[PDB]
């Protein structure tokens, strides 16, 4: 019934970077072509972009988004998309065996993020390609003129050199289903190799090795620790990819497994830890967790896609319809991310436009509208700048099916002192009992309390309406705050 | 003097694969210039290929044939025989020590094989390229159009698909003498990779995996195990290669190596076999053996052109003269490939052009002849489609100078039952003594009793018309069950039934 | 004080060979560009080469010049230095921070060594390159003609081959400065390949396995056994490096390094004897010491120059300005070079022309003069071709800092039967007493003895003269050669 939990600015994890709250494009399904590139619609401009759907990735206040791959990455050859349209050439793409008609490449996808207030984080071709054409990449975004790439940047449209801050050494190239795929040894060596090579061009950018697919690799965590062993000098970020699902049908062992997510993050933590000593090195490896979300929904429908319809132009991949639990594990994940803010400096919601998407487009053209995980995600972003604070909390427990001893409660408070606010991010995961959360603030007035809540879990949202929205709803007075936290609802309360 | 097998039509062992009767034409010598292309002769067509030649190869009815290569294609790139002619390079091979001018090139090799009634088994640059090479090249061939290298063959001449069925993921790569060698754990690794990714771009292609050039190589087998070990999922066949030589002068030696080809098969076998149990695996790998023949006659002179007359365009290379004991190893070769027909489903006589091969013209313009190993090449591919029954043989034996309780006669049969034939492969390796051979046959008239048959063991054919020829000869005859065969000392033997 | 050597036609070390004498040119600095290249300036030829600089490598009767690198190879595509020079790319040269114009590429290089008396030794970049572009290079450089590269070169305007006899494989891989650096084991084998590939297109050619950086890399000399026991069947040469440094300010420590040196090359034969008993083969491996010098004064200014000031070209790297200790422990070396001629069979000072180098050019079109140790060189390369006499010598020792018993006199006698002259080389390392040398020659009148001495060891040169130059002086009987060698000076001692 009753949970407790103080809050003081003297106990900190970290100041949190905004790079967090990123995202993640990868030639998909419709996540380009009839998605963010719709050339002759009412509502796309001039570049063909479609307007409404620049304005909501605005709402998200995603600061970087992650380009082109994905395991599309992995067999480009990024020449194809750059120049000329017309010499521009129709590859296939053995990954999600469709045709890649490469008519958005590197320069027409960075001027779409200047219109929605991004900057890519481009990945290389580690697969089929190396070093050399990594480095090729780099000059032609990041060098400024006269040398052979960086001219060709230049004649192709584009005066000012991209300077891309951040660079993935490929992609995933753990699994069998890649194409390239690599043995830890055989990747350790070719990110070691053209992580020395790229910062010999540009010293000032920063670079992400991969890490494994999934916690559930059996070369989970060796391959971490061995491509830390190789790379550690050259690289500053490892990679991490987590995706939940309900297949289960279980809603209280379902929005348990932000759990794991905190078990798997502090794997990796101590992963990179264990390598620093290894190497006596004073530099901290980052995370960056460039592939999360839910994901279940559509697995079905993209097995009928291929084969059966193989080599089409943008099938409808991926297209997962998402419910109000479905957001609430988003709304969880997001707190997880927020309480390992000290190692985790960079996160990509997988993916920003319909592939597995908070931002739907119908088909043909259609109108475009908000997902449920939309708003879970928005409201950290616009309300989760500042600093982490510990969660010093007791909480009522929980089993589950499969799952022991889960909090009831889920928090994190974040401050921001530029801002006189302290924003917290409250979930009750108790999908029966309504809880009233007791907040010791050693403060340091209440501003509203914002909450995504409704009685049907498996509820959706569509192109027709919204269901799934924040209400301005609820219920502070020494320097207690007291709030009812509905059993399965986000909440986000705020100070002034 | 004694022979006595027993045929059995429900006693079986397995349908014939009809790709154990292929072949292969390398870049090499006089195979493809002044052999099966001479785009000026007068016996060449449109496209310049020798007609009589084209006849001869529909004589030894070749479902398939392995091109480019064989070393040639560890340093081929496959861009340089395709487009315009005119901006086709001409480029060292390293392997021959020639050049290649590139006149022939796929999609000309392509036309070739339908006029032949053949396919194309196809082999990828594995030596200096890699997976992206190999899967432009599959593009190119299999998938249909509105892609990069689809398109592209298109605009090249030709509109429909190769579709191209089975791929070979580089060649012999153990050996020292190969361009881009790797050790089992790289190709192993490759293979894999390779394999990979052209699955995704065609599911229905099949996947050679290279075993050892061969069985005299150290690495063997550990090789074919590793490589296994490392692509299984992604490969349907290891490759086995094996030539004979008779320089020992010793003819009773030479006819008994086909228990070696036999010893050499049952190890690749189990190497597998173990494999498999390692991978708990419900899928057999076959057996391609895309490399076998006799050779060996032209070792001296081939050596003497590489490299004192370095490259030229075709050299005299690997014409072996066949001579008529060469043709009964041939045959007995044939017996132990058909006689394992439930693991080795495709096979390539090495090969099929000047090249120690059936098939022969000249020089300078040619004339076209058979050599003695044309013949039993002849027979099994035209009388051994259908079923191989077990051969339960009671043999008289024999001791060789290198080999111990050699079988007089080798034998196997095979039964068509949409033409309700059951050949009857059979080898005298007694050189000396005649003998007949009984055969119980459960079946079921008889209807010939071919024969290659000569007294000179060192006999040659050449453009001067043959000698060893078949002779629709016997000495057969067949009564109720019981066909009894006269099976005269060093023949080979073709006995069929109604 | 006193000091004796005997000497004795009967007892030979070997057979010199003249490319010990050899030298390298890297497009490092100013080396090529406002070096030996200078297109229209007063001194310059049609083709644009400094006849200056072309007469004072003459001086040094070069045979033999290791070109294009170096680091500066293993990210160079040699496509772009050939052919119409309208047509060639700009390049980023990673290893020293430059633009790379590529006006000079072999073709120009292939010719301004005829004009020195010198033949190419070619390097192949096996950094982000490999096999098939190695086969090609031989292929446009060795190969007549009839073939897609050699008729190439046919087109640029070179109609017979420049036939080059040596190639290196590769540049310093085993370094973490060096772009596609690689393990032992990953060079080992592409070594190997590249070997066997390019002896099959032509078998006339030696190759040479890249050695160790230096004695000081963790993986010497393990790299080299490792190296040699995949390539040796393919190879003939294992190559060394050597570079030393006085900024200790220890005159006589610095004079010793020519036994670090000596114990350097003693420990790369013994390793190349190690491998071929483990081979069971009946060839030796010879030495290439295809990078050596003094090398420290300029290291404060090129770091200045990349980063903050970088991608210049042709910025003035690695220009030090040689002392006269610079030039006793050139001739020290040379010295140790000559004891070992049995098995170095070839070695560059590294570099010819600005960069690390004996000859200078100014600045902007400059002037051109010698530096001190332009002298020694030119004194071993002259009288130093005929047959090593063992050093049976007996002479004073002398402690230093660092050094226990490091000789007072080093010494080499070689005979040129053909000329019957008998050439002495000593250097009087003890830089405090001069000491006495008698010569017992069981020969077999003296021809004269020149000397390089000077009262200041800090002294330079500079474009306004020669403060350090040979002078004609001192200062032989029955058979008993007898001369008095300065403290601190080179000695060229002869006999008719």
């Amino acid at each position: 019934k009753k949970a407790r939990m103080t809050v003081d600015k003297d106990y900190k994890i970290a100041e949190i970077d905004k790079r967090i709250y990123g995202s993640f494009v990868e030639h998909l399904g419709r996540a380009v072509y009839d998605g963010l590139y719709q050339p002759g619609n009412s509502k796309s401009d001039e570049d063909g972009f479609r307007k409404d759907v620049i304005e909501l990735v605005k709402e998200l206040n995603v600061p970087i988004i992650a380009y082109p791959g994905g395991n599309f990455v992995s067999n480009y050859f990024w020449e194809d998309g750059v120049g000329p349209v017309e010499d521009r050439p129709r590859r296939l793409d053995l990954a999600w065996k469709s045709i890649e008609p490469n008519q958005v490449g590197i320069n027409e996808f960075a001027k779409w993020c200047k219109k929605v207030n991004a900057e890519i984080m481009m990945a290389v071709n580690l697969g089929t390609r190396g070093i050399s054409d990594a480095c090729n990449l780099l000059e032609y975004c990041n060098h400024p003129g006269g040398s052979k790439y960086s001219d060709m940047r230049i004649k192709h449209g584009v005066k000012e050199p991209h300077n891309i801050k951040v660079w993935c050494l490929g992609n995933e190239m753990d699994g069998p289903w890649q194409v390239g795929h690599k043995t830890m040894d055989e990747y350790g060596r070719i990110a070691e190799e053209t992580a020395r090579a790229m910062k010999m061009i540009d010293p000032s950018i920063e670079l992400v090795a991969c890490g494994s697919s999934s916690k559930d690799m059996p070369t989970f965590p060796q391959w971490e620790a061995t491509v830390l062993d190789y790379a550690y000098d050259y690289v500053d970020y490892i990679s991490l990819h987590q995706y939940y699902g309900n297949k289960e049908n279980d809603t209280a062992d379902f929005l348990a497994k932000s759990d794991d997510l905190d078990d798997f993050i502090r794997s990796v933590i101590a992963t990179c830890d264990y390598i620093k000593a290894k190497k006596r090195s004073k530099k901290d490896i980052y995370l960056s967790f460039d592939e999360w979300n839910v994901w279940y929904h559509s697995n079905n429908e993209d097995a009928n896609i291929m084969q059966n319809e193989p080599w089409r132009i943008a099938p409808p991949l991926l297209e997962d319809i998402y419910t109000f639990e479905d957001a609430l594990l988003v709304g969880l994940m997001l707190i997880t991310l927020m309480k390992h803010a000290d190692r985790i400096k960079i996160a990509c919601l997988a993916q920003l436009i319909n592939v597995i998407a908070p931002i739907v487009t119908e088909r043909n053209g259609g109108a475009a509208w908000r997902q449920t995980i939309f708003y879970p995600f928005m409201h950290a972003s616009k309300y989760g700048r500042g600093i982490v604070l510990q969660p010093v909390i007791n909480s009522p427990l929980h089993d589950t099916s499969k799952h022991e001893d889960v909090t009831d409660i889920e928090s994190v408070a974040i401050y921001n002192e530029e801002k006189e606010e302290v924003t917290i991010f409250a979930v009750n995961r108790n999908i029966h009992e309504d809880i009233v959360l007791v907040s010791d603030v050693r403060g340091m007035r209440l501003l509203e309390h914002i909450v995504l809540e409704h009685q049907d879990l498996k509820i959706r949202n569509s192109v027709n309406g919204e269901e799934v929205y924040p209400k301005n709803s609820d219920k502070f007075d020494d320097g207690i705050l007291t709030s009812m936290l509905r059993r399965a609802s986000w909440n986000v309360i705020r100070i002034g």
